[PDB]
């Protein structure tokens, strides 16, 4: 029957290590570490793509509508975070290579770099990094079937788009139902008004009431300083404020997980930068990838700006408590 | 021009994922995670073998004799423990797979397992796990699972000099052991004999806290003086409860007690690193067990639990040197001649 | 002057709690400072774990757990406990930067204190549900006064194991006149085994066939043992099992039907309880691995007693781990008809 | 006889938890986690200060001159980075608190913050963050009395940067009358660049060749700038550099000749100082990433983001030595006399 080595196709995995330094008759020991490290990163990127495409598909084929599938969705998105956490720790292995030892084989690599990682771009695109928000261009490095896959990843529905659609259908937003948005505007307005001192309040008032300016939201959307439809934003805040309601518990975990993935991607970018500095003394472009420009779910972070006292949150009457009960 | 994908042979690495569940028309999502996890472990085992063989070679060809090479030796052995640290953390990824989800594809894997990891055995053997000290699985040797060129490589790895043997040889040549030189072992026996005598006197100044100190002293005396019983050491060597030659043990303790001496600083770091590698291997074995329990309940789970013992710690002697630690003022002083040899 | 960082955090206490016994007897040893801070950091986190754990115990004990609105809070806090324990396992890495030789220079001045006298560690063991007669010999003698009194309360008050057990007994779907999970499961496993024995007895007499019969008979014994309530009571009294028969049924109900909305977060809770058992035993194991490096095969048996705490004798939720033994093909799990899909 | 609780002054450590929310009759559960987390950070800051002051002292009192002490110095500086690694991971515990739950007790804290952490500032100062490298938002104003006095001493007493600089200036091999590292290096880089210009001007006239000439001329300008002591003084005063020209020479001597016995542990020390800078900035970055989650864009979040720059890396010079790496065969060879000087 089946043998470990054959099951895992180790005849491919463990015969993929060719030191360019050796191939030009000057073998450098540490180049082996450089190769395995990248290969391990690429195995895990493939796994992240596998989880991510499976989750994209659960939204796209409508299975997400059946709430029995939310445990699967949150598990796999959580799994992506656990993988990314290891990829952040994995830099510690490559930091055991000194700049001097790297310098002895660096010449033999030119002009290859992570800029040519197909999977890293697929991953960025599939989460929902938009091309016009990227700092300088990126797809020039790719040709043939790879250039074609990269296009599909920009055109096919992103995780951001599929989550946006789902967030728009959040229960409680219906004006002739719970009418969350109307009640919230009323309750914040009635709050506030319950007002030589600081009089900072005017700052708080401007910020909170700006939430209800749909026009400001559309302007900021088109400048790419926000990413979610106004209606998706309402669903997210509905899930935040009413997270203890049974039907919102796992959805709240999902929103938390999406923010975790943004955090860990940017931590990956930051640990990469911190190491490129040590190796080369490039370094400036990477530093500019560590900004909110590249956080696909920045809207979910910025909802913290619009937190209010508990007693302002529109109360749930027995009818709507029962709608949000499994 | 060279291309990232081509440099890394990603045409092999990223086309090595075949789900047996899919191959029999019932694809299970989590089987993909099962495969990548093993492949990642196997890439890192290959890297550990690369570091380990490079270090074995530096001892075997005599380069280690030139002390300028100790930074390289300690860096690579330290690198091995950083990789093992990640491999211990890597179990956390496979723990995101539930036993229920694993159960949906387990059938399609039979009868393969990690028992057939060639690299894991090469790694155990090359560090210096002895075949006769291994726990048997279903009353058989671990090498039955392998045939042909793989069985042959495993044999070479048992017969070729292990890291334990090469470190032992190097430890035997440690400066300061020469009876007609510093004579570390003679001075130490004298100073421990004197130190114990001074301690007995301080105590024979009665109470019940005093009586519990006499019992403790008599225990400490028996243990410390047993160090100088070369006969007991040879007996324990042959029972495999110890691994290093008596002379290698002397070198190790020389490096421990005189670690601040310039020529002993990096050697001390190396001994610390060898213990780190033993600790992290056993942590790997323990995290593997803790997870097999969660996935299966059951014997596999019992044999693995028995691999988490001092039977499998190749450098157990370096841990057990802590038993024979003594107060600072007992350690034989270094006169200006021998300070200068180590500086 | 309103509120000040130092005052808010009572840093006048926290940062004036470091007294090196080596210094107090006129022979200051540098690394003793690290020994003290490391233990103090462990004890701050033990206090936090007790805070989360007592809050969760209380939500079960006062009946608030019955309102499923509260399960997000319960799973968050139990998850938080395992995140803290993960850091406590990593925290050993700091104390491993102390050599055995450096430890040996101040060890004398500590006698006869040890972690055996950690009140909070015992409170934590007791409150999760470590049972007194399953503790390895060479524990309460070390403690006196109001500490001895708190330890007693922790043994007498309802443990997390007891409170989870009670809640697991009320799991929906166990009612014989309802979904009748246990009856349907016995029927489906009994039928499934019968179908499998027939598929096997068809095969032409061989050696591969006989090794399948031996494998089948093993599987049959294990699965059908689930329905032996008497075996379960015997194993309960030997302390090889901890959950009531009915609590075991609820746990397996939640395992098999975890995707059902009402079971999703409860499944996460069961997962978290197993995580806490895993991380406690990892804490015990990393402690052992380090005591070996510091003391060798010397007393404090020491290194040997600790090694015996790293067993399933100390896993409070062993029953949750061992449910993996009784996993069955998917198509054997009793189907949910539209009526019971709607209840969950 | 000594008791665990008493040895560790747990009567202080575990009675330092006062929830302001409870003190104003509205107890919020998660405030307890907020307090323990900060107290654990502050215990570890105290330990880092203990290691750091002990190492400062070994330089300041001349013990560092005796190379017997390098193992101690590197162990303790390595210990600092292991502690900082845990402090970076420790953010994961506070990330188990949601912004909503934080918001329920945030009001009761005003206007206290980490800006009032005495130990964080002592730590920044003692490593060698200077006044003129700080982003402006007068950090000292928050402190009064004996705390203001400690902060002053930390600015005035010799920093780790100053003490390392002094030691690096005495590095063997820099003496013009001896190995004369700097002279030989200028000669070998000048010769090496000449050989390289020739190898390039030989190549078949092309566009790939012209892009190599532009690359060479860039590399030549950068390498030769190393020997411009005037450019170094200019960059020192603009705070783009921190180390004396002579200290920089010692560092590069240790980099290129690290395998020489007397340089092995010194190389580890330089590596460790870079590790400490990396982990401090990772601490600053994980703090920022979490303040974002808790507060949004409310400056605050913007000032912290500006602390995550090379302006706060005290040993940025040690990172930037990688800019001046050269092929192995250009490094001045060591004759038998100087091989013997760098032998323990
Ligand atoms: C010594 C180690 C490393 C150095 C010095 C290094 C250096 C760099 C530099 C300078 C860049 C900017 C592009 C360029 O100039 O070519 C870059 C980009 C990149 N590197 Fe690396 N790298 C290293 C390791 C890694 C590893 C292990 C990975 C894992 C796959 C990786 C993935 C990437 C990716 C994905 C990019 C594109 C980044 C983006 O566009 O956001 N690098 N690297
Ligand atoms: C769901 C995950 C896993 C399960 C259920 C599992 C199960 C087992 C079992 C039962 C054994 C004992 C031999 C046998 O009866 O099969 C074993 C041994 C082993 N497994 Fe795993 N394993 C898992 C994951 C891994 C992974 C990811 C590795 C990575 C290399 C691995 C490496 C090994 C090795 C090397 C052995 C032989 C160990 C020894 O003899 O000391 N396993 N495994
Ligand atoms: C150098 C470090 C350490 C050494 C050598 C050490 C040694 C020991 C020993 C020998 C015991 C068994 C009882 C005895 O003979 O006195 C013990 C128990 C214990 N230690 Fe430690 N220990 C260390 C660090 C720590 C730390 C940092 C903690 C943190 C709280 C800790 C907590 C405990 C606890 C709670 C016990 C009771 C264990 C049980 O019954 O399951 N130890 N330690
Ligand atoms: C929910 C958790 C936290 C929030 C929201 C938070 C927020 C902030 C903010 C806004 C500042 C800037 C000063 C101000 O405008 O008041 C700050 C600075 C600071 N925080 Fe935090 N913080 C948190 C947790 C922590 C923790 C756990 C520590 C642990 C010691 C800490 C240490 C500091 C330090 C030292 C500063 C001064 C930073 C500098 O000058 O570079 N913070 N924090
Ligand atoms: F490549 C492989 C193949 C099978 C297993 C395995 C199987 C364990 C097992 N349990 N029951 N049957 N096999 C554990 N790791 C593996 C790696
Ligand atoms: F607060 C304390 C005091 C002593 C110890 C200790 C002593 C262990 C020991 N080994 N040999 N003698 N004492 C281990 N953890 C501790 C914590
Ligand atoms: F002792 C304290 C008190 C408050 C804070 C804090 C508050 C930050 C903040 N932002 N908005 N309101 N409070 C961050 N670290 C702290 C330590
Ligand atoms: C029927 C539904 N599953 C409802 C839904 C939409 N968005 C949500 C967010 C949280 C909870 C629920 C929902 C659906 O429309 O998909
Ligand atoms: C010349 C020598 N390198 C000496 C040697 C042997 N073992 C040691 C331990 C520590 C320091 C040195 C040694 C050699 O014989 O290898
Ligand atoms: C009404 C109920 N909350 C029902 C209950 C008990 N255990 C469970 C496990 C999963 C889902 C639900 C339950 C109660 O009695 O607590
Ligand atoms: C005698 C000496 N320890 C020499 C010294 C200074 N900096 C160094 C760096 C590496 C090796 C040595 C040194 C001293 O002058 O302190």
């Amino acid at each position: 029957g089946l043998i470990y080595g054959n099951y895992l196709h180790l005849e491919k995995v463990l015969n993929a290590q060719e030191l360019q330094s050796e191939t030009k008759g000057n073998k450098i020991h540490d180049e082996h570490l450089f190769i395995i490290t990248h290969q391990a990163y690429e195995l895990w990127f493939k796994q992240i793509l596998w989880e991510l495409d499976s989750v994209r598909e659960i939204f796209q084929n409508g299975h997400v509508r059946d709430e029995r599938n939310m445990l699967k969705v949150v598990s796999r998105m959580h799994r992506v975070s656990v993988i990314l956490k290891l990829l952040v720790q994995q830099f510690s292995i490559l930091e055991t290579m000194t700049a001097l030892d790297f310098n002895d084989f660096r010449e033999y690599l030119s002009p290859a770099s992570g800029f040519q990682s197909l999977q890293f771009r697929l991953l960025e695109n599939k989460i929902g990094v938009l091309q016009n928000m990227r700092v300088p261009h990126y797809r020039d490095n790719f040709k043939g079937e790879e250039n074609e896959l990269l296009l599909k990843s920009e055109q096919e529905k992103t995780l951001l788009e599929l989550v946006e659609a789902w967030l728009e259908r959040t229960p409680g937003l219906e004006p002739h139902g719970f009418n969350f948005w109307g009640k919230l505007e009323k309750n914040i307005t009635r709050g506030l008004e319950e007002e030589e001192q600081v009089a900072e309040f005017q700052k708080q008032k401007e910020v909170l009431l700006s939430l209800f300016d749909e026009k400001r939201h559309e302007h900021l959307l088109s400048k790419g300083e926000r990413r979610l439809s106004y209606r998706a934003l309402q669903g997210a805040l509905m899930i935040y404020f009413y997270r203890e309601e049974p039907r919102f518990q796992v959805p709240f975990q999902l929103l938390t997980s999406l923010m975790d993935i943004d955090s860990l991607m940017t931590k990956w970018r930051y640990n990469h930068v911190c190491m490129v500095h040590r190796m080369l003394g490039g370094y400036h472009y990477l530093r500019s990838t560590v900004s909110d420009r590249y956080k696909v779910f920045v809207d979910l972070f910025n909802l913290s700006t619009y937190l209010i006292p508990r007693h302002w949150i529109p109360k749930m009457n027995p009818t709507i408590h029962k709608f949000l009960e499994h």
